[PDB]
């Protein structure tokens, strides 16, 4: 698999998934919420099309 990109507790906690702990930068359409990497690749949001929120930004 993959160890991860950010693995430090001193990291800017921004919309961190309370389930996995990964930063939520994606936006699921089917659900209309913000999910993380693991989530997206999870049977929960599997196949679901998500978009990069990039914080306070429309496009
Ligand atoms: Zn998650
Ligand atoms: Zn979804």
């Amino acid at each position: 698999g993959s160890s991860g990109s950010s693995g430090s507790p001193e990291g800017q906690k921004v919309d961190h998934c309370a389930r996995h702990g990964e930063k939520l930068l994606l936006f699921c359409q089917e659900d209309g919420k913000v999910i993380c990497w693991l989530c997206e690749r999870s049977q929960e949001h599997r196949g679901h099309h998500t978009f990069p929120t990039s914080g306070p930004s429309s496009g």
